[PDB]
């Protein structure tokens, strides 16, 4: 129930995406990482409980999500209209984002 929890589901659920067969597969994945990253969104990782709810790295933190949760939305959907393969390359790129804005404060 915790950031790491959920850091954690967006993995697994990558994996699932990874290894989906159809476009059903990969829409229940992506809504739950898109629950994930909604949970984690309102956290403060391990780097920032010393600043402020407004600090700029708290903003980055929680923008990582916003573009993420966008990204999801973007690949929901590719795979809402089937495609499938699209939807699976989408979702490899959510890893890029989620290294890039959130990993530093884990």
């Amino acid at each position: 129930a915790d950031l790491e929890d959920n850091w954690e589901c967006l993995n697994d659920n990558l994996k699932v995406i990874e290894k989906a067969d159809n476009a059903a597969q990969v829409k229940d994945a992506l809504t739950k990482m898109r629950a994930c990253a909604l949970d984690a969104q309102k956290a403060t990782p391990p780097k920032l409980e010393d600043k402020s709810p407004d600090s700029p790295e708290m903003k980055d933190f929680r923008h990582g999500f916003d573009i993420l949760v966008g990204q999801i939305d973007d690949a929901l959907k590719l795979a809402n209209e089937g495609k499938v393969k699209e939807a699976q390359a989408a979702a490899e790129q959510l890893k890029t984002t989620r290294n890039a804005y959130i990993q530093k404060y884990l």
